[PDB]
């Protein structure tokens, strides 16, 4: 039962009024198409015959894996390190900066500048121009001028200078001049207050010579120049004292030596010679006296003994009567006594009476 | 001409309906238009649509998101680790070795001279100023001489433990002032403790044409007893003072002036005073003389001149006899020899002589 | 009522089946139960199937796996070879430089005072010790004065080589001692020797209440010829001696004479004062010199002699020349004097040549 159905070319069936059965199948002769039939609308306007559609097509494949990244960036660069190195040279042996640096600035604190120090040879002539103890050579002035020093006046250690020989031979002092003439003299001692207490010069000497000793020497041409010359102006005491224990000796020995050998050239000369003069001024006169012995305590040797080549000429004697040597002379009249024995002077008043008692009786 | 409906319902009415188709008898969907063949065995629900064929495969994927950066090299090397290939090496030779410097300084520390074991130039300076000069200076304490085994020589020209050397130099030796008006001392004193010492305390050689010593008291406000040289012996053996001299035309010169312009005011006073005393400690007399006139060798002119205004009242002759002037007086009897003269005194053998040669015849 | 099945196979069987389906009729598959319409003029295997239209394309694909990391980046640059650039670079600022330093030094040792050429503190002062201070000192050896254009002044108030003050100090001024058993000279010592010198030696200008020269001879263990003072003198045109006084009373030299003795008679040839005319000592045939000479140039109304003992008259001069006796005295020769005019007075030869002729009656 090979059944065939309703058929037309596919456009023929647009064309076509002829009206399909509720069931009724038609077919297109071209391409195969179909439709069922609606028993009452023409073949155009009836629902095909297909299927519903396929399932949905698998999902597509997974894509290509991604590039391979790029290179990183490079590595940071190197670096030197000191120490790590070979043949580093050894830093000790340098000085330290600060350590050398304090070292000579307490150097250049520490030591004595040239400029502030003597030399060897500076020190020595700076001391030259000073005065030593062994000795040295003063050219200039040597004052003194103590002042509540402590000078003791002991004549054994005191003295503004003291000069003691008791250990070494020689003089304490000597003042020397060769010059023809100067302004001054040499050694010159003063005091200006007349209240001074004391003495200029004190000789306190024991020994076996003259203590003090003053010489002049025979000059070319003899002229008036004395060795000593004292002068006083105290009208209350004396111009010279002199003391003396002598047991066979005079205390005051005056000694005339003739400058000549003629015996007569001294014929003015004496060993003492005494002038009274007045005042040099405003003076009137003087009644002074020449020569004044006496013995307040009473002696009884000769108050005057003159003598010549040791043999008596003429003395006085305690008693006040004298006794002449050779024939002598008074210009006037002698008082004496009545003559009571055969040489006694005789007066008048025996010459008279011896001659009146001859009364020729 | 067999006009053939088929099986057919709605789209729903079909799930719902038991009616099975035969096998191969078709079933249409009034609906969808879709349709099923038979299996004669089985509910329209259990026999496969006419589907259509499966849909094409999806597009391929994408592709891979690009890979991430890569990672940093390591970090380079270092140049080199040897020292000396290294650039801008540094001079060493700048810098100062440490033990040869410290050597240097060394030297410097042992050479040269710490401040504080020098004295400065000014610290020198005031200890010399303090110390005698030759130009001059002013001694404040006591100058003492001590010498011992110093050599000091006893020439009265070159000697002496000072010695004073003015033939160069106008001007003075020496001068000792005082201005006090009181001390407990002298100024100059010498002094001899050993009276075995065999030399004189002083000693002046003079040669010139003046008084070589020349001792002066000024004229004090107030009078009193004091004296401008006074000498003083305790040896008994000796006189206390020697003078000598060898005047042509006196030895020693006296003179008196009158401290007043009245004539009589030094009616009392003498030039030459004389005492003759005893031992002041427990003597009982003494029989020593007062003037002691001599000539050794003999001399023609006369042992005593007395003169008033240079006209002569008194003299004793060489031959003892003296020679008045004016009156005198005997408080006794004078002894004299024969008158062979037509002047002469009469004894009484001559009295006597012519009293009884007048015998009557 | 008949119900139509269609021609069926294997769904292989169809294939290789040689039916030819006709114009409009339905083969079918008793497989897969596919189905289709016919050809008139085909084999089944060459004929449309019946299936809807084609299923949908898939979904696109998932996205790809991301890429790799990329690879490690190239190395780091190398290290620097410049010192500058290093690391742990040592400082070098703690280091000496060689040249400021050897400066340093050079400075150093020609500014500072090596210790060989110069005095140590010790050594200047061991050297100042040994020279004067104006404090005091001790001077062993000879302190000579050699002044030369020094304006040494001659002044008695501030002159002198040296000059002493004691204005302001109590004491000596100098003191001259001597312990020696004995010595080759004296103490001080005073020399001109150009007898042209026309100045003094030694000078005192005193004023004060006491003796301004002061000497003293002290009792020695044996008596000996020792003078406290001595004077020489050889200028044959002057005085060896001058004393001048003003006195109002008492003589201006006193001289003294104490007995050293209790016993009375122990000084019986001791005088006061001494004198001796003597010739030259080398060849005098005589001397004519005087002994005592009293004058008064200006003229005295006193008397020039006055002896006294135990301070009674005894004998004396008057201006006159008129002497007075005090006991009988003795003349070995002839008195010549004048004729009497009264009844005491002395007679004459010619007085008792006279009274008796006139009894030639
Ligand atoms: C013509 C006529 O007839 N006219 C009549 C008139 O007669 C005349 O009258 C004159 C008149 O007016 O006076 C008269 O002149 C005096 O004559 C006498 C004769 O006897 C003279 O002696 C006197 O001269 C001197 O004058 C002075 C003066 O004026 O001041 C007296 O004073 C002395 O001055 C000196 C100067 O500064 C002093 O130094 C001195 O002091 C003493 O020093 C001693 C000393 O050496 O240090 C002391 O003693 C101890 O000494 C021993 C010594 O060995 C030492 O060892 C001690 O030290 C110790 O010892 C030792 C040691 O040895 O190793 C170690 C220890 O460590 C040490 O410490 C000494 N002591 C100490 C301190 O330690 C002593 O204490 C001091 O006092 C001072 N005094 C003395 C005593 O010397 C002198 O004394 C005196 O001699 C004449 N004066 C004057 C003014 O002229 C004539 O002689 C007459 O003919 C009639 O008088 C009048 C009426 O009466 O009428 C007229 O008409
Ligand atoms: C009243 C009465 O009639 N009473 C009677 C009594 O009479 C009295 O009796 C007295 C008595 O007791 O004797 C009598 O005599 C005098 O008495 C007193 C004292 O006694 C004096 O008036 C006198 O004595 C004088 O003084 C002293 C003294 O006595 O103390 C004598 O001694 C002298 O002392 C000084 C000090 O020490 C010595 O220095 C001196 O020696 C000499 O020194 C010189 C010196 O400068 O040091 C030396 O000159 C240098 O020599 C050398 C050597 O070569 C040369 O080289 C130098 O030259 C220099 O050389 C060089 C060189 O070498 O590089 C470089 C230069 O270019 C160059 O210049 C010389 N220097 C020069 C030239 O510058 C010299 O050699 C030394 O000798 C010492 N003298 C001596 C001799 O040792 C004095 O000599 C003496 O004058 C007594 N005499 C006299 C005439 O007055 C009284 O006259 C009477 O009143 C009766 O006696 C008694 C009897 O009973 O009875 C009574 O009644
Ligand atoms: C046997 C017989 O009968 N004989 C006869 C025989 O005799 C002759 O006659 C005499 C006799 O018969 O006895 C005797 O001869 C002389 O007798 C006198 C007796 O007095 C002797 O003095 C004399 O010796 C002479 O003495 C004088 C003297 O008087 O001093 C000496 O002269 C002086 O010498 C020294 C050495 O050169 C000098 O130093 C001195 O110069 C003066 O010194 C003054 C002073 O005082 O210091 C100074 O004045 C100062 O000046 C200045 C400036 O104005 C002031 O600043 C100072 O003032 C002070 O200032 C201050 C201050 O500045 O802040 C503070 C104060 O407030 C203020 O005051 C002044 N003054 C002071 C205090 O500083 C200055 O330096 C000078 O002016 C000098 N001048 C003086 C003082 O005059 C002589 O050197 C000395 O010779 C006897 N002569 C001799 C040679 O020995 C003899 O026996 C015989 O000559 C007959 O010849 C014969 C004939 O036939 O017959 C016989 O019978
Ligand atoms: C008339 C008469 O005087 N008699 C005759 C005598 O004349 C005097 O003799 C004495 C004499 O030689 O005995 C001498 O005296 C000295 O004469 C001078 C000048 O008159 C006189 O200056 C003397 O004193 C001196 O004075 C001075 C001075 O500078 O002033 C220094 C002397 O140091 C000092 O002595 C005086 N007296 C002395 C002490 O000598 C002199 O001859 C006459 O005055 C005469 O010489 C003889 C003849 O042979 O006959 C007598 O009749
Ligand atoms: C014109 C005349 O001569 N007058 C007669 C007078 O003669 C004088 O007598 C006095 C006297 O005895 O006092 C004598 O005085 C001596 O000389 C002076 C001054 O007097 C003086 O040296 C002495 O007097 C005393 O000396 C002393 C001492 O201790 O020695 C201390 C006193 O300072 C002082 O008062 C004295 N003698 C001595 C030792 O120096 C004087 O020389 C006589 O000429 C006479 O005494 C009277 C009668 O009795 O008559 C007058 O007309």
């Amino acid at each position: 039962l090979r059944v065939q159905f309703k058929r037309m070319s596919a456009d023929e069936w647009a064309r076509s009024d002829v009206i399909l059965l509720e069931g009724e199948i038609g077919f297109e002769t071209d391409t195969g198409f179909a439709k069922f039939g609606d028993g009452q609308n023409t073949f155009s306007k009836l629902k095909y015959l297909t299927g519903p559609k396929g399932p949905k097509g698998d999902t597509g494949l997974q894509g290509k894996t991604g590039g391979t990244g790029p290179r990183g960036p490079a590595g940071k660069p190197g670096t030197t390190d000191y120490d790590q190195l070979q043949n580093k040279p050894d830093l000790g042996a340098f000085a330290q900066k600060e350590e050398t640096n304090s070292k000579i600035t307490k150097l250049e604190s520490s030591k004595a500048d040239k400029s502030a120090v003597y030399s060897k040879a500076e020190s020595k002539i700076e001391l030259d121009k000073k005065l030593s103890l062994t000795g040295g050579i003063v050219t200039g002035q040597l004052q003194f001028k103590p002042n509540k020093s402590g000078i003791k006046p002991s004549s054994s250690v005191g003295g503004a200078i003291n000069i003691d020989m008791s250990k070494s031979e020689g003089a304490a002092m000597v003042m020397y001049t060769n010059k023809d003439t100067t302004d001054g003299p040499l050694m010159i001692l003063r005091s200006d207050k007349d209240t001074f207490d004391q003495s200029a010069q004190f000789v306190d000497y024991s020994g076996k010579t003259n203590a003090v000793n003053i010489v002049m020497r025979q000059p070319s041409a003899p002229n008036f120049s004395s060795a000593l010359n004292i002068t006083s102006a105290n009208e209350g005491g004396s111009a010279m004292q002199i003391r003396g224990v002598e047991k066979a000796l005079g205390t005051l020995k005056i000694t005339h030596e003739n400058p000549n050998v003629e015996a007569k050239y001294d014929e003015n000369a004496a060993a003492l010679s005494i002038d009274i003069v007045k005042k040099q001024k405003g003076g009137k006169g003087t009644a002074a006296q020449g020569i004044y012995i006496n013995s307040t305590s009473g002696t009884a040797g000769k108050m005057l003994r003159i003598r010549n080549k040791n043999e008596d000429k003429f003395y006085v004697g305690p008693d006040g009567g004298f006794h002449s040597g050779a024939n002598s002379t008074v210009a006037g009249n002698l008082t004496v006594k009545d003559p009571t024995s055969g040489k006694h002077a005789a007066t008048k008043d025996y010459v008279d009476e011896k001659i009146a008692e001859l009364k020729k009786l």
